[PDB]
């Protein structure tokens, strides 16, 4: 039987958050590698807080983007990352209110794919679970998704613009993909997901940026 895996059945993967006016992509993707972490290391997880990361991550821009690996550096040096409930989103940059009495997760690190490479991506999602990765997100037929497993050949690899996180891997009818989890609102593709091409020349640049935490 072919290699797949969805973390979502295993209880890895929290609830779809709305990043709402701010973007904040790259410490929903974060959080929800820290979540999946958790999940794995302890047997349990909870919300995360990306407000913690908005306001604490001095190395990234808050709503005006950031990179994963800034967030995880950050959680590690900081000895610790707010749960959702003890530090909650607002969806707009304020000052950094962290507080350690609030803490739900520690980090020991990172770990950086190779760049461009879909098989130490399929493996790091098989070994490690969902893991933070950023795609070229502007194409109208991106935004509109829906169902099917998504594919445009103008998906610009060289422009990553939207972290996202891949919460796992398989294939539908025939199409490879990778299980898709995005900060759009549930109401976004399908329940919040999106089923990406896999093996597909590395489509929408699926491998260029990925990463996770490690705990
Ligand atoms: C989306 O939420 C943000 N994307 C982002 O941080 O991209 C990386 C650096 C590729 C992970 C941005 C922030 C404002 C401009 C548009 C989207």
């Amino acid at each position: 039987a072919p290699d797949s895996v969805d973390y979502r059945k295993k209880g890895y993967v929290t609830p779809v958050k709305n990043q709402g006016q701010c973007g904040s992509c790259w410490a929903f993707s974060s959080v929800g590698a820290l979540e999946g972490q958790l999940k794995k290391k302890t047997g349990k997880l909870l919300n995360l807080s990306p407000q913690n990361l908005v306001d604490c991550v001095s190395e990234n821009d808050g709503c005006g983007g950031g990179y994963m690996t800034n967030a995880f550096q950050y959680v590690q040096k900081n000895r610790g990352i707010d749960s959702e409930d003890a530090y909650p989103y607002v969806g707009q940059e304020e000052s950094c209110m962290y507080n350690p009495t609030g803490k739900a997760a520690k980090c020991r690190g990172y770990r950086e794919i190779p760049e461009g490479n879909e098989k130490a991506l399929k493996r790091a999602v098989a070994r490690v679970g969902p893991v933070s990765v950023a795609i070229d997100a502007s194409l109208t037929s991106f935004q509109f998704y829906s169902k099917g497993v998504y594919y445009d050949e103008s998906c610009n690899s060289d422009n990553l613009n939207h972290a996202v996180l891949a919460v796992g891997y398989g294939i539908q009818k025939g199409n490879k993909h990778w299980i898709i989890k995005n900060s759009w609102g549930e109401n976004w593709g399908n329940k919040g997901y999106i089923l990406m091409a896999r093996n597909k020349n590395n489509a929408c640049g699926i491998a260029n940026l990925a990463s996770f935490p490690k705990m």
